[PDB]
């Protein structure tokens, strides 16, 4: 029983191909995606939903974004810039970066691939709970721009977790496999992947010749995702609360966190409804916060971020020596592509060409990895 695992920057996903169909496996809370969070307390180690739910109460020991550190050295310019926004420590150990936290009263340090192995261990256990069998073989996906060092450190994360990594494949290639684009018998196919996720945005252009994949160009934004859309909503409601009650809640970490989760939940509703309501009891100094927001207002708060996503698309087309009319298939990947304004922008950019989106975009990477896992097993 081989599984396909998407090891995401913010959310991870595991699937299994069996009986001619792919099953995306939900976790113990019923979620088909699991946050890439690891928390350390004085009693136990929390992974996934349980780790993210207590980040406000234990910020210095809750580790996330380990994918940004994996396969890199401490002297990397990206590593030094990212650690300026993390509440946890990142120390140097013979040139390698290590996260340092407090666990069971003592100090412990972990390499990035060790943190990712804990996430893979959770995805391994999520699959075993549904399958009722022991899971050993797996295909793990990585971004197309990952080098050998980053691909090897991801493979080591699977080995530490007890998995036998059958093959490391690219995330956009896995998305194209999910839609069977490599099985369309015909001429050469140019495929563009539009992957807008939690904190990252990746555009990839692939070429399928005789079922063989080739990465032609990559572009995007390493710090653009659904979290930036949530922050725009948070600042919107913070100013609204200050306007109504003459009080600023910015310095209350718990209040800001509770408002941020309500904004994220309201954002998901705005993809399927034209409005959503915020309901928080005793947000700040005993004052309840009951309001709403329309889809139009959500789009206006992110008009500059939404339309800016087409700049990497034009850059990827230009790097691949291709006109937009030369694209044969367009694939939507990442949970943020459920936003109707995002889909409208990309379809208008391609002059009304239909988009591949029937598969849940935050599950398409794990979907294709599961198909590849069954082929290689
Ligand atoms: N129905 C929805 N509408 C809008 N945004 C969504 C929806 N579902 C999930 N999201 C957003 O998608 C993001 C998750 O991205 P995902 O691709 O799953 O993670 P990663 O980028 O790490 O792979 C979250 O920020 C979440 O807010
Ligand atoms: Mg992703």
């Amino acid at each position: 029983p081989a599984v396909g695992i998407d090891l995401g920057t913010t959310y991870s996903c595991v699937g299994v191909f069996q009986h001619g169909k792919v099953e995306i496996i939900a976790n113990d809370q019923g979620n088909r995606t699991t946050p890439s969070y690891v928390a350390f307390t004085d009693t136990e180690r929390l992974i996934g939903d349980a780790a993210k739910n207590q980040v406000a109460m234990n910020p210095t020991n809750t580790v996330f974004d380990a994918k940004r550190l994996i396969g890199r050295r401490f002297d990397d310019a990206v590593v030094q810039s990212d650690m300026k926004h993390w509440p946890f420590m990142v120390v140097n150990d013979a040139g390698r970066p290590k996260v340092q936290v407090e666990y069971k009263g003592e100090t412990k340090s972990f390499y990035p691939e060790e943190v990712s192995s804990m996430v893979l261990t959770k995805m391994k256990e999520i699959a075993e709970a549904y399958l009722g069998k022991t899971v050993t073989n797996a295909v793990v996906t990585v971004p197309a721009y990952f080098n050998d060092s980053q691909r090897q450190a991801t493979k080591d994360a699977g080995t530490i977790a007890g998995l036998n990594v059958l093959r490391i494949i690219n995330e956009p290639t896995a998305a194209a496999i999910a839609y069977g684009l490599d099985k369309k018998v015909g001429a050469e196919r140019n495929v563009l992947i539009f992957d807008l996720g939690g904190g990252t945005f990746d555009v990839s252009i692939l070429t399928i010749e005789d079922g063989i994949f080739e990465v032609k160009s990559t572009a995007g934004d390493t710090h653009l995702g659904g979290e930036d859309f949530d922050n725009r909503m948070v600042n919107h409601f913070i100013a609204e609360f200050k306007r109504k009650h003459k009080k600023d809640i910015s310095e209350n970490k718990r209040a800001v966190r509770r408002l941020r989760t309500a904004c994220e939940r309201a954002k998901r509703t705005l993809s399927s409804s034209t409005q959503a309501s915020i309901e928080i009891d005793s947000l700040y100094e005993g004052i309840d916060f009951y309001t709403s927001i329309t889809r139009a207002r959500f789009e206006e708060l992110n008009a500059d971020l939404f339309r800016g996503t087409l700049d990497p698309v034009e850059k990827a087309l230009r790097d691949a020596k291709l006109d937009k009319s030369q694209i044969h298939d367009i694939v939507l990947v990442g949970g943020s592509t459920r936003i109707p304004k995002i889909q409208k922008l990309l379809q208008d950019f391609f002059n009304g060409k239909e988009l591949n989106k029937s598969i849940n975009p935050d599950e398409a990477v794990a979907y294709g990895a599961a198909v590849q896992a069954a082929i290689l097993s």
